[PDB]
């Protein structure tokens, strides 16, 4: 199979995700519409259900709307049975229309469709080569008051019909009853309630179990991707074991949302991308794209830096999911914002690095500020707009041109309102040119690309007032780029060298199988190098020019670079693959009596690669928490550690360069073969 083929769950770099709020798109079947309180036919009261559902998308896939737009994937609402109760928050009736106030993860949302309607979608989709991607919220159930069972469904979690338990009188401790997060730190954002939503207790072994079992269900119906919610509000440790269990079983591409407010590099957000075993929505690229194109607060320089810092921060920047907007900010088009500015923002995003998503009806230039006005009933299905045209012209290149799909990003020309940049993968090039200025045109003199000699026609055919150019050995002849114009001119040809485009997943134990997308690999089963170790023959499950699939060798766990060798010649090196010791379980380590100093923090390390392998660097886990579950001078932390292994660990205070250890002998611990566990040591 191709890297391109819908068959490929582990990479989305060649796709364009269409994100659609299921109930606001199209009501295909009206019999699975709510009754009364919870329902609005006319969808004027956006807090109510509007009747949209899975048969609605089906019908659209079939009359070629998605395929004509060129989107190759769809990201639907979390599908699980949500609370049926209507919650009246200060005068206004709220319904669980948005698919987030779940109540049974092992069942479907009847207003969206049945299990068979779900399967139906999976199939009408894969039929037209459109990958499906679901939302998933392992952080919580629904709203609830501990003093008040009467409020909503009191966070009640039912396992497949059978009630496991609600918020009030939670004798088992399935939930953090720690108050609600005030958000002053990371720690309080995790172990206290997200707003008024009943917070799961993951260190609880029923719930740890439930959630791994609830995703295998969905993966088994053939979802091709998982968009995780509120990842800043759950422990990384738990997210990592949950993930490793998924990759073990049915590796799909998984990206999470860690909300960010700016193009700025946030540390916890970056460490999350690199260590979690998942990718994130690209909130910092979003901040740049709105600043330069919508809001005129920043200029062409901002955009280029953002490109460069995200390229530097992220272990695999190409997995990150870019966007001009979504269901939690205001809609890009607003009355002052020009069409061409939305259109250029689209243009830009489709041609840029990472994985592009579009929130529904951006082809229809939809407005709506804040929530819910940013979530309206999808207005028309016209295939007539300039945004409709730009998306369908450009998003195909992600598949046909590997430079767009995996390539590098170079600046070739920039001033305050003009940006010309280049995407290159091996011999394939693409240059995008953009003048954001809607009144002055701009002479580009002295442009040098690494396009070969010839005349290159604007791929957009002039829909965005694109002109044509001529390369003479890269040097482009002088030209006026028009007002508000944008151009794309590209070049492809067959690679004849193994070159690793993508690898997915990037973290797993021995025995897991990964996918290596690329160009010029040939069809003669060669050798795959996990670092220094050749994998050959039968251990390689598939070998095709663009995609090799291969089992993880039983090497020591750690960070590895992956190379391919075809016909003797070796490919480029894809980095930061994480081989895990084995299966993982989340274990909470609690250290008492660990007084520190102003600004002295507490990490743990130990004898396995998951614990950093006696590191005091970026692999030592830390810093530990010490305000919510346990408090100073006790310190605690949740780690992803390997199932049933004896561990040797020690805590240490790190100040500047002053690492200062635990005295005595190493502490030791044998982990469970499944689940979660807790261990408590006294700082010695
Ligand atoms: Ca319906
Ligand atoms: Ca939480």
């Amino acid at each position: 199979d191709p890297d391109t083929a819908v068959t490929n769950k582990q990479s989305f770099s060649t796709d364009v995700i269409y994100q659609v709020f299921t109930d606001r798109f199209l009501d295909g079947n009206p019999s699975n519409n709510p009754t009364g309180a919870a329902y609005d036919a006319t969808c004027s009261n956006l807090k109510l259900y509007c009747g949209g559902d899975w048969q609605g998308l089906i019908n659209k896939i079939n009359d070629n709307y998605f395929s004509d737009l060129g989107v190759t994937a769809l990201w639907i609402s979390q599908p699980v049975e949500n609370i049926f109760a209507t919650i009246n928050y200060s005068g206004v009736t709220n319904t669980a229309y948005h698919g987030y106030w779940a109540r049974d993860f092992k069942k479907t949302n009847p207003y969206f469709g049945t299990m068979a309607d779900f399967q139906n979608l999976i199939t009408t989709a894969h039929a037209k080569g459109i990958k499906i991607v679901i939302d998933f919220a392992p952080n919580h159930t629904s709203p609830a008051m501990e003093t008040d069972t009467s409020f909503a469904e009191n966070g009640r979690l039912y396992d497949n019909g059978t009630l496991v338990g609600g918020y009030t009188n939670d004798t088992n401790g399935y939930f953090h009853h720690n108050g609600g997060s005030d958000f002053s730190s990371l720690e309080n954002g995790i172990y206290k309630n997200l707003y008024d939503l009943a917070d799961f207790n993951h260190n609880n072994a029923t719930i740890d179990k439930y959630f791994k079992d609830a995703i295998k269900l969905w993966l088994d119906m053939g979802v091709d991707g998982i968009r995780v919610a509120a990842v800043k509000h759950m422990p990384l440790g738990w997210q990592k074991s949950w993930m490793s269990s998924i990759y073990a079983h049915k590796p799909v591409f998984t990206f999470g949302e860690w909300f960010l407010g700016s193009a700025a590099s946030d540390a916890d957000n970056t460490d999350f991308a690199n260590k979690s075993g998942m990718s994130l929505l690209d909130f910092r690229f979003n901040s740049a794209v709105r600043n330069v194109f919508r809001d005129n607060t920043s200029n062409m320089y901002a955009l280029d830096s953002m490109i460069n810092s995200t390229a530097t921060d992220y272990n695999q920047v190409n997995d990150q999911v870019t966007f001009i907007d979504n269901h939690d900010m205001d809609r890009f088009k607003t009355s002052a914002v020009n069409n061409r500015r939305l259109e250029q923002a689209l243009a830009f995003t489709l041609t840029s690095r990472g994985v592009p998503a579009i929130y529904y009806g951006t082809e229809q230039y939809l407005t709506g500020n804040g929530d819910p006005d940013n979530r309206a009933k999808m207005p028309s299905f016209s295939k007539s707009t300039t945004a409709f045209n730009v998306i369908s012209k450009l998003a195909p290149l992600r598949k046909s041109n590997p430079a767009i799909a995996y390539g590098s990003t170079q600046q070739r020309w920039i001033n305050n309102d003009v940006y010309v940049y280049e995407r290159k993968f091996g011999k394939s090039v693409a240059v995008v040119a953009v003048n954001r200025n809607l009144s002055t045109s701009a002479s580009i003199t002295g442009l040098s690309t690494s396009l070969p000699t010839g005349s290159y026609t604007d791929v957009l055919g002039g829909v965005l007032n694109g002109n044509n150019i001529t390369s003479t050995n890269g040097s482009i002849n002088n030209f006026t780029l028009a007002a508000g114009a944008t151009a794309v001119w590209q070049y492809t040809t067959a690679e004849t060298t193994p070159t690793i485009g993508h690898v997915g997943p990037v973290m797993g134990k021995p025995g897991n199988v990964v996918t290596i997308d690329g160009r010029g690999f040939g069809s003669t089963k060669g050798t795959v190098y996990f670092g220094t170790t050749a994998v050959t023959g039968a251990a390689i499950t598939s070998w095709e020019d663009t995609q090799i699939k291969v089992t993880i060798p039983s090497v020591a766990a750690g960070n590895y670079a992956v190379k391919v060798a075809a016909s003797g010649v070796n490919s480029n090196a894809y980095n930061n693959f994480t081989i895990l010791t084995g299966d993982q379980v989340t274990v909470r380590f609690v250290v008492n009596n660990a007084s520190t100093t102003l600004g002295q923090n507490l990490y743990l390390t130990g004898n396995v690669a998951e614990l950093g392998n006696w590191s005091t660097g970026s692999t030592a886990i830390g810093p530990a928490f010490n305000q919510v579950i346990h408090q100073y001078p006790t310190w605690y932390y949740d780690v992803s550690v390997p199932a049933g292994k004896q561990l040797e660990f020690k805590f240490f205070k790190k100040n500047g360069s002053t690492i200062t250890w635990e005295s005595g002998s190493n502490h030791t611990f044998t982990t469970p073969a499944s689940g979660t566990a807790t261990v408590t040591v006294n700082w010695q």
